[PDB]
């Protein structure tokens, strides 16, 4: 032992707790920490973003991914302010992040200097810690706590950092990293009392769905299993899609407008629901569960019990071990009349998307885009999905699997999520195909990161939806307004962006030109290339799952007739002709 | 009289205090208010931007170029939050902006529903008024009280508004608007007592020197002309210098590191300091007047009197007429050793300038890219700056008068302001030529957004200076760092991605083409086109004027070689040598 | 089912989750809510209180007093405001509570109407929930979920209630209750892996010590016989003491100055510590751990894990189970003469402290008030401290068992903490004796709720020390301070106070009187009437254990002389002697 420099202690507090990657931009009031990256056989590396709101995000992302915990930093006022999506995007989502705000030297702070300010009341709302360090040597317990903190409390852990203090030196025994320390709890067995109310009720119901969120990953094959036992559809969430096989013969998809029209349709018609995993946001707001009689809920989170529906069972614990349990103990149905209803309005809803997927020749949609996607695209293929309508319907579309991995900004919901998902998945998984899957407006908030992918050698593959339009905003106009009014724009050449970012781009308008062009991105990006798909598509608006327009009974001829020739969907058919035909009746319809 | 909708009643109110442009990007929770935009012959219009950030520091930016109050909005949640380095900067330049926060509808408030949450606490630390609609009635009363109290206040006023009030009918006389009894103070005549103790100060002294800060502007001519009459030399602030004409004798320029040479040698000589409406934020940790005798300040903020020095006379009251009334007190000065010294030493520094802006042939250096500007600009031409080492350097080169505007992010300095600087200036002054001078680290946070000055037609002149690195910051890190690491990048073809935008892009990196580039440049936005100039540049840094290594009794032989030789300056010569030969002795040196 | 009202649904989600006494003062923007109360068999009883933060403490000492979930109620504004010493207690004390502030009808927010204002701001950096309700309708749901988040996050849950809300109706089947799916996690098992190291840690130390927090509560037979297994003296914290039989031979104490002699020499002699749930906030700052080897943490937070040391072992899981497993893995110990050494250390502070207990006659001191406390009180008394020296140094004296409760406001430590105790723990448990033990600078910030027990008959013995004076403060300015000042004050009668309140009062000053009025105080308690015994007592501090001037190799002889001198402490013996009387030596004395 001897003397260390702060800034070097820590670096190894960090390296220690696993954060190897720092996000951001150098600046002054950061320079002093940044000095002491690397020295001393240190292996935290800096990656230089564009924007810091890009590398904040790709912190988070980082994680969201199953890569280590991240760290983003924002110089002294407008870069720590720039951090502000991807901190919300984490608290929002629960996720581990130690955010560093430069701020200028002691001897400055109070004085009204340039750039210099009080950066406390910024994040502490959203931090689960947030502290402006008073003095140099206790940077180093501070940062090791941040990082304890960001990953106990599961979210944003922020330290404002005078500049002058990683320069001053310390003896080496006046710091430590608990790192060593670090425990988290094992999966934790439920209630049998609980799993008994539960397979009771499951038992005697004669509508049973599961309804699975991200609880539940890890265990689909098990989920699946259930499903199949007791012949209970699966409903997921915008989440939870890859916990599931794209082709699972009882997956129903998920309800509300990012969803399946089968979802939406079973869960009007359910009686009893196994609400594994989930914190489902529409749920009141939506009245999803609005027709159901039963609610069994299991969540590892006491706050979450009977949060989005009174639940006639808890379940605490494990979804995994929950679901192993129930599975155990439910009888076993061998013929269903809802189980063969809903697999039939599931294949129904499957040969609509398949036929919109694999047309031959016209203006290229985004369906075709998707269908070359999954023809080009590796079994463990990761995608960063950004917000907009025609990159969340990505859910529709995709042949994923649990070998796949979709993360997107789901709650919070901030645009330009994509790119730097891109980053940190491609930092965490550097032999692995990323792709990011971006709307023209998303694109456009984040574009100038593309260059960090290319300076970095991270590869990516950039698939970007331009329309001249929000789509997703202008496609709701049409409903919850009477109008519409700015909402387009010209057309930007992102394949020519792309080139002169040191990327390859491509462009394609055709859908008999999509396989090729998706064939030699793809190869490029096989050649170390990052790259960026122009696709040029049409105005057509993903169809509203949300408000089905088939049923007789639910809508006038003429609106079905409208509604159908709108969205290409002459054949499909509403699910209470599926049930009638199984011998059984719609409980709200009539 | 009847009934009006509450959005259209907004957009009245809105019309009535001269907020006739609103900056942003259309939302689902902000389209009811959006849809009203028009309609009963209502003129205030939408500017849609590409990143939201850039359509708060537009909205901003629109004040500060005399324009009329802005209003800039923010979809619920990340467009909201995106907002924030817009609104900062205005909260410490303290201009008055009206932001919009949208909002899902008021029955998902608190429901914990998609993209919903309390953005109360965001915004409050900085805002003047921050309040959440309670209920759609009462939306015009404090849309109207928001403006009356952003311009009352010169601050940012937050208003979260449900995306359902909007759509709500009311009585028309159950809405009023406030801005017909808008009221402003009319310039206030200052204390006589306070002005005599000021004239007697000013009359005694042997080194007098006047330091004007924006509080000036307007002025300019009766501080030039106050300098000649007691033969004292000026001193402006990084914000002020168009308030002089750039050519006068007496004008020392600006101190510490964005200044010039003489500005920093004449405050450490002075004796007297007269403090015209400045709040100078380096004074205190830069020690800028720690040689001074007597602290004369002139401010209309009694908050801002004595706060960065004693104050031996203190002046409520418009600069103005207090300078008025010095000029008219005090005895005139025939000649002064002082005076002749000082113009001398400004003399010197502009040899200096001129001999670097003049250069013929060689790689292109941003010195000659500014004589480029000055041979091409209109005499009332706007310059719109960002916040970077060779953007600031600008006040070092261009030749402005009172018939120019000069405008950055001063206190806050967020990067990227050039861009929605330029969009607020051209907005106000459509037939007006207008500059963004951006840096390339500034320019890759914000240039996604040159599609908007194309869009809407209002032709700008981008001049980017490309290095790859942050200079100032990089720049910096030679002295306050014993290292460096990361600060470069990849270099991105600028032209090119203008192209692609649909404007036209211009590419130098010589000095012997730079004229004819600027000429074709500015021909080329005279004809209608949005215009962005590469200019691949040296990776010269600026003279350090905070650190003079010139006087061979502050600096060793070697360092001033070294100096002189690193920056051009052989010709640089010690302020103390001019005092000296004029009979003067320098008061610290020695 | 049919109507409800809105005030009475949430009546019953609060009766539903055991909130059934709401705390506060009755007001105009409360009246709605509390008219509810009662009706339809609702069992919700409010206790009105003279000042709100009594209101806010009691709702809070009640939880800690291991009662119901307590609701506390502040009317908009002031009344509001007035909860922040009990719910800032709240937060630093992780104790869950729900506080209700009322607020000006929802027509009137945002007007600027009279006692009309945002309170948002004012809990949202402590509390786990905070929301503004923003119509009637859900109000029901967010009672629900705040009394869910409460207990969920251990913290103070938020809700500012527009007052005209709960005046309004409702639909039964609109609103439920999540209160049956409350579910808790079981104690969890340690990794077997840890606990081995622990064991090995402990099998080899030559001084171990057994360091335990309030996470051992419940389980202080196991860790006596843990200690005697492996002879380990047993340190506990200024919250725990009640876990230990008063009188077992091997407890030391605490550490710091709210401590003994005993544990403040033992910690800086100890090799191994054995650190039980606890979170000792002086352990940094006053370096407690200074000269230990290796250290072992248990704890059920891996936020805490390394937090106070660098952990050797880290035991993730609950303290009962660790010490369980220890205990049955570890090898006992026959003889230790660190062991016996501690023993006798411990013995001679006994004699010391008893000898000042029993004193006959003279001027009454606060350690005979507390030997006339054990000599009458019941042997499962509670006892409510308040956070004055004469009151902390309680723990020296109390002859405690795990049968009695001491709490107070230990780390955020707000003065006037007992009063609001005693209500708390009274109406918890209203067959019980209480004791509110209350120096005169904090009875004199809530004397005036002596008539809430009066009026409620929750009858307390209210123990008050007077000597004009803040003690503690006043004691340690003779150390940090080189003077004093303003710390004293007149002799108010409070014993005549009580009497005007329809309390019980006694005054007593001398030693021979202090049994006959203890006895007296208690059959008046026993009568039901609410006590005030005003014990005028000498200025004598208690002995700074913190700062032990009594071994000659740390202290020169007049020190110890004087030392000795002012604490009657000539028979103290410094612990470095019994060491050496047992073969041993100081490891950091000399
Ligand atoms: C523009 C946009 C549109 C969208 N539209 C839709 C839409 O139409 N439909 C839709 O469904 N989604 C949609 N989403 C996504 C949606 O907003 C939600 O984020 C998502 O549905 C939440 O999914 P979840 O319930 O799986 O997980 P979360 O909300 O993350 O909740 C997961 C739950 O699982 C629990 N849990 C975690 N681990 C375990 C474990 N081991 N055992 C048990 N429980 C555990 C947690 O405590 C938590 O309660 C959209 C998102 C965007 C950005
Ligand atoms: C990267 C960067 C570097 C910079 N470097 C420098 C530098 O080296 N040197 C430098 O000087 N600046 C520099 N600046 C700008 C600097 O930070 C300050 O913003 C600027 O100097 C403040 O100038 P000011 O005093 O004129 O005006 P302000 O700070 O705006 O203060 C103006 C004052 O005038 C008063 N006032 C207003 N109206 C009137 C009136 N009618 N009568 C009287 N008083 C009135 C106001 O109350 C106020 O006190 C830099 C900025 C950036 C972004
Ligand atoms: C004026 C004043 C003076 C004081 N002076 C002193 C002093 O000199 N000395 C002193 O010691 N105190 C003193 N105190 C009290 C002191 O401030 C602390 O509040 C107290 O010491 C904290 O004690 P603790 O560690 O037991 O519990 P806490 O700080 O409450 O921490 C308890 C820990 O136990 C863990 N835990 C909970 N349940 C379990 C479980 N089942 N299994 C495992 N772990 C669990 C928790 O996660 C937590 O980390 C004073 C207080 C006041 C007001």
């Amino acid at each position: 032992d001897n003397k260390i420099n702060i800034g070097l202690a820590v670096m190894k507090i960090l390296e220690s707790w696993g954060a190897d990657t720092i996000y951001g931009i150098p600046s002054g009031t950061l320079s002093s920490l940044m000095d002491a990256m690397g020295e001393e056989e240190n292996n935290v590396k800096f990656l230089q973003v564009k924007h810091e709101e890009v590398g904040a995000m790709a912190a988070v992302m980082q994680s969201k991914f199953g890569g280590n915990l991240g760290v983003t930093v924002g110089s002294g006022g407008p870069g720590a302010s720039h951090l502000i999506n991807g901190l919300y995007d984490a608290a929002m989502d629960n996720i581990p992040v130690v955010a560093i705000l430069g701020s200028r030297p002691q001897r400055e702070l109070n004085m009204d200097a340039f750039q210099e300010l009080n950066q406390n009341p910024m994040y502490d709302h959203i931090a689960v810690y947030n502290r402006r360090v008073a003095y140099a040597e206790q940077l180093p317990k501070l940062v090791d706590e941040a990082a304890r903190m960001a990953i106990a409390k599961r979210g944003v852990a922020v330290l404002e950092v005078p500049g002058d203090f990683a320069k001053v030196e310390i003896d080496n025994d006046q710091w430590y990293s608990s790192a060593n320390s670090l425990r988290k709890y094992a999966p934790i067995a439920p209630a049998a009392q609980d799993i008994d109310a539960a397979v009771e009720l499951l038992n005697n119901s004669k509508r049973p769905v599961i309804y699975a969120g991200i609880g539940t990953m890890g265990h689909g094959p098990a989920v699946q299993e259930l499903a199949r036992k007791i012949k209970a559809p699966v409903i997921t969430t915008g989440k939870n899609f890859e916990t599931f096989e794209w082709d699972f013969e009882a997956l129903t998809g998920s309800t509300y407008r990012v969803g399946w029209k089968p979802a939406n349709e079973t869960i009007l018609e359910a009686d009893t629901v196994l609400f594994a995993g989930s914190n489902f946001p529409f749920s009141e707001v939506e009245g999803t569960f609005r027709n159901v009689d039963n609610f069994i809920q299991i969540d590892i989170d006491p706050a979450m019990l009977g949060k989005r529906h009174h639940a006639d069972v808890a379940i605490l614990g494990d979804a995994a071990l929950a679901i192993d349990e129930i599975l155990n103990k439910v009888d076993a149905v061998e013929e269903s009349a809802w189980w063969t209803a809903n697999l039939k309005n599931i294949a129904n809803w499957r040969e609509y998307i398949n036929m919109l997927e694999t047309k031959e020749e016209g203006d290229l949609q985004f369906y075709q885009v998707y269908n070359a996607i999954n023809n080009h695209a590796d079994e463990d293929a990761i995608y960063s999905i950004d917000v907009g309508n025609s990159t969340q319907t990505s859910i529709r579309h995709l042949h994923m699997t649990p070998k796949n991995m979709w993360r997107t900004s789901p709650l919070f919901a901030t645009m330009g999520i994509a790119i730097p998902g891109g980053l940190g998945a491609k930092n965490t998984y550097p032999d692995r195909q990323v792709w990011n899957i971006i709307g023209d407006g998303a694109f456009s908030m984040t574009y100038p990161d593309v260059v960090t992918n290319v300076r970095y050698n991270m590869p990516v593959i950039n698939v970007v939806f331009s329309n001249t339009e929000y789509a997703f905003i202008k496609n709701k106009y049409e409903d919850t307004n009477k109008n519409l009014f700015g909402v387009d724009f010209t057309d930007v050449d992102y394949a020519k962006i792309a080139e002169a970012q040191g990327a390859k781009g491509f462009t394609v308008s055709r859908i008999e030109d999509m396989d090729r062009v998706m064939a030699e991105a793809v190869a490029a990006n096989k050649a170390g290339h990052t790259v960026v798909i122009d696709c040029k598509i049409t105005q057509d608006r993903p169809i509203p799952v949300e408000t089905l327009k088939l049923d007789s009974k639910l809508y006038s001829e003429d609106e079905i007739k409208a509604y159908k020739e709108r969205y290409e969907a002459a054949n499909l058919v509403p699910f209470r002709e599926y049930l009638e035909a199984e011998g059984l009746e719609s409980k709200y319809i009539k």
